[PDB]
DNA sequence: GAGGTGTGGC
DNA sequence: GCCACACCTC
């Protein structure tokens, strides 16, 4: 049940948010509003999300810490899937 | 591990 | 719109 609909050349991906449509419709039209302010760096994104990610290369921040092992992670799905290997 | 992205509470 | 969750693919 989705009624936002992408109206771009027939693309006819369909969304619950329209927030969600103007994230999508960013692979059409190559928007990136989300710019790297890591000195000398140029990269840019169409997700702040995806910048965060790119933040902790540059940071080399891990918050999601194994409470099992000395293991770090810089994303919550990569801890969950190591943390299978302790059960 | 990384990239991409569909989802939903706030 | 922010943000992290969750999942798929490589
Ligand atoms: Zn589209
Ligand atoms: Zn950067
Ligand atoms: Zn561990």
């Amino acid at each position: 049940t989705a009624t936002h609909t992408c109206d771009y050349a027939g693309c006819g991906k369909t969304y619950t948010k329209s927030s969600h449509l103007k994230a999508h419709l960013r692979t059409h039209t190559g928007e990136k509003p989300y710019h790297c302010d890591w000195d000398g760096c140029g990269w840019k994104f169409a997700r702040s999300d995806e910048l965060t990610r790119h933040y902790r290369k540059h940071t080399g921040h891990r918050p999601f810490q194994c409470q099992k092992c000395d293991r770090a992670f810089s994303r919550s799905d990569h801890l969950a899937l190591h943390m299978k290997r302790h059960f």
